[PDB]
């Protein structure tokens, strides 16, 4: 009942005992696992007592007074009100712990590092747009990006949720065309479609940043322009390959995903955008070389004179590669903050032995920890690795649509 | 019935073939194993006569005369014997199945390309010898790989097994060195040690073939020198690095596994080898650059004047790209069958499309089949996949030592 966990790199054997707190089941059963897969009234008080021994135990402080205080508050609170109202410390804790648990995350090496904005006295998209304002210049800190999560009211029974409708809150629009396909970003198709309906002006590029759609209870969603200041972007061009600039291509700085719900002690915050910095693959590979992203692969490998016309050439792996040098000597040449994909996993593996003493385990995803270049390069994929979902979590929610 | 998303054409589909998975594997709704590398004659009856039915829906015969009588002859059968023969032609299908249900296997679109060699009667481990260099020599086909498996004598009351102690046909020996470092392939050192234990004179390089073990059932292992000329191997060096070619590197050309269980219907096959071809990158990127394997990745880089001293170079993602190519030309080179990464995983879609067609379904280990290297750059990368169990089927089994 504690799952034997080995290292082929090293040999060496760990038990993930963590693995035995698993609340909300994933999907797989004895017959099929399901691992692959991208998406898979007072119980209130089990989540909140759960929480709130969560954290006098993280702080040395479980069976003693203020534990014990803070336990019949809750439930005095949740008597009286249905609900509850976090404390700003709990507040904290419970960020940085949903981050922790984050299974697919390969940064959690910094989960005790994130700077939380308590944004829960908010009323109107208004107010949203100058705390996401905030969020994001302090998060960009002029490229010396500082991992940030800013919390937005928790949801209450009645009345309309609080929502960011853009993934992200930097995304680059996706227009169609008079043949279908894509000019931009294939990701944001739908949101694009959405911003242009909501009155925004289009552009014509392949990087226009998209305005905000930011939507406070009960109202319809308003569009609001990011100050071009405050997106920090960062062209793209490669040490050697001096035609790569040429190619016209940027990525922004900041890394802040605004669609996802934050859910603490059983309280649910489905605006709670958190950001931290990139990892070059996700740039260098998915955005820029999935097929149904930018799909630039092809382009750079004719510029690098490289044989398209059969595949046992690498070409696609070469020009890839390229990509992703281009990606983090851009990043470095502008002082953004980014980290490689071997660097990155090299520190998660530091995190899963950190995970081990402190906690007997740790969540990992092995599909979306190992990059998605050089796979087997990085010691991660060598690792063996047990996913559960444990609370508080950051869980997928749907469209506000 | 799970439902399975491409992400890169966006299509949808249902693995009803899942609902049939007869056993069962490590993953529960509380944490998921899937990265783990290793997870009663009513019972054989009702496996027989599951196969039997596979068997007879596969020739156009389900529910007929000679349906039933079949399934009526193994119960009389395992009733008189406590178990039962197969016919030649189930046998032969029985195997295609097992490899048809192979999930971690990328080259399946082959499965109905098999050529099935008869060994049941094998009756000393000298006779299994002269079988397997015949198997070894089919399948060699002077470097035109032709996919094979040889079937020695099932598991079976009263007598021992055949067991190939080798866990491939060929092998590379793995000698501990002096100061406890290991010359040759590291994987290969338990069985290394055992040929030498058992009468082998070792010799000191890095690519000496192994001696087969071969065990006859209740006789010890019987060591077996293959024929130097049956064994087909393939210098490496690169098209454009001419320092590679004094690595002095080499492989060889017939993956033949020979340490897995096939069961068909129940009946268990101890010993029962079989050979493909190899996908580029289990050479270039697995054997080749895993610290725990031949380990040459930062001395290729070195020798490419790459900067070692920074991951963010990504000499490591550099100098294994030129590793795989140096095996794809060196292989097509010396004309033997190999496929690169991008083309295995190609073919596997359509394997994919067709199993969708023909069984409503196709149990696929995600992590097995997305390559080493460049994953999202494969179209298996972005299809989810459901994991399950189906037999016949190929079964790990533990050393016989
Ligand atoms: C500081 C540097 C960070 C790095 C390098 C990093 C890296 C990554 C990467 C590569 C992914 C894969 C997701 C994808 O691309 O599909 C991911 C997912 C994710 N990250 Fe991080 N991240 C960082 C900070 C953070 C922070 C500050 C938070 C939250 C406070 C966070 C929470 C998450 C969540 C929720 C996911 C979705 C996967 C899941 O829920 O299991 N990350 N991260
Ligand atoms: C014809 C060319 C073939 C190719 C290119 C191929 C490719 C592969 C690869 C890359 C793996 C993963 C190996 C690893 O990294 O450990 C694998 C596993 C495997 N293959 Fe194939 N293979 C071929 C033929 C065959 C044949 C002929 C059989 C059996 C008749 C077979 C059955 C298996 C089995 C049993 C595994 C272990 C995984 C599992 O059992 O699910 N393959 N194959
Ligand atoms: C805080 C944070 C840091 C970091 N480095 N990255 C993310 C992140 C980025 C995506 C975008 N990502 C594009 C590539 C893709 F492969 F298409 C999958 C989606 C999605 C997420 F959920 C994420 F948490 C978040
Ligand atoms: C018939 C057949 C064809 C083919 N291309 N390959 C295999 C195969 C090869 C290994 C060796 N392979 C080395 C890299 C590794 F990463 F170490 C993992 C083990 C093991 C297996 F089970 C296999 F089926 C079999
Ligand atoms: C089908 C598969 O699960 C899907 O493509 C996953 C695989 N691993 C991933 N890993 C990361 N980091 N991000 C992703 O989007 C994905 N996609
Ligand atoms: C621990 C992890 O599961 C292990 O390294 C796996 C991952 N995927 C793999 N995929 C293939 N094709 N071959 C392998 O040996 C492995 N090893
Ligand atoms: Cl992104
Ligand atoms: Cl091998
Ligand atoms: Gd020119
Ligand atoms: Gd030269
Ligand atoms: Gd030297
Ligand atoms: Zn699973």
């Amino acid at each position: 009942k504690f799952p034997r966990v080995k290292n082929w790199e090293v040999g060496s054997i760990t038990y993930d005992t963590l693995s035995a707190q698993a609340q909300q089941d994933g999907p797989c059963t004895p017959r099929r696992c399901l691992g692959s897969l991208v998406f898979p009234p007072e119980q209130l008080l089990s989540q909140a007592r759960d929480f709130i021994n969560q954290y006098y135990s993280s702080i040395k402080r479980s069976g003693s007074q203020a534990h014990e205080q803070r336990l019949q508050e809750v439930e005095a609170e949740v008597a009286a009100t249905g609900t509850y109202q976090l404390r700003e410390s709990e507040l904290v804790f419970g960020a940085k712990q949903a981050w922790r648990n984050a299974p697919r995350c390969v940064g959690r090496i910094q989960w005790g590092k994130l700077q939380v904005f308590d944004a829960r006295d908010c009323r109107s998209a208004q107010e949203m747009f100058t705390y996401i304002c905030n969020h994001i210049k302090y998060a960009t800190n002029r490229g010396n990006l500082r991992s940030a999560i800013t919390v937005f009211p928790q949801r209450c029974p009645g009345r309309g949720d609080f929502r960011i409708w853009n993934s992200q809150l930097v995304r680059y629009a996706g227009y169609r065309q008079q043949d279908g396909s894509v000019r931009g970003d294939p990701a944001n198709v739908e949101i694009t479609e959405l911003c242009i309906q909501h009155g925004w002006t289009p552009g014509n590029g392949r990087f226009d940043v998209l305005p905000l759609l930011l939507q406070a209870p009960d109202e319809p969603p308003e569009l609001f322009l990011l100050p071009p200041e405050l997106v920090l972007e960062v062209p793209l061009e490669h040490p050697t390959l001096e035609w790569f600039a040429a190619l016209g291509l940027r990525w922004y700085a900041l890394p802040a995903v605004s669609n996802m719900l934050l859910e603490i002690g059983g309280l649910e915050f489905p605006a709670a955008p958190f950001s931290g910095w990139y990892m070059s693959t996700e740039i260098g590979t998915r955005n820029l070389c999935d097929p149904h992203r930018y799909n630039i692969l092809e382009d750079v490998a004719v510029c690098m004179d490289l044989d398209t016309r059969t595949t046992s050439s690498l070409w696609k792996d070469k020009a890839a590669v390229e990509i992703n040098v281009a990606v983090l000597h851009s990043y470095q040449l502008a002082k953004v903050t980014i980290v490689d994909h071997h660097a990155a996993t090299a520190s998660f593996m530091k995190h899963l032995e950190n995970e081990q003493k402190a906690r007997g385990g740790c969540p990992a995803d092995w599909a979306w920890i190992v990059p998605p270049i050089s796979g087997s390069l990085t010691p991660v994929f060598h690792q063996e690795m047990v996913n559960y979902f444990l609370s508080p979590a950051f869980r997928y929610q749907p469209d506000p649509w």
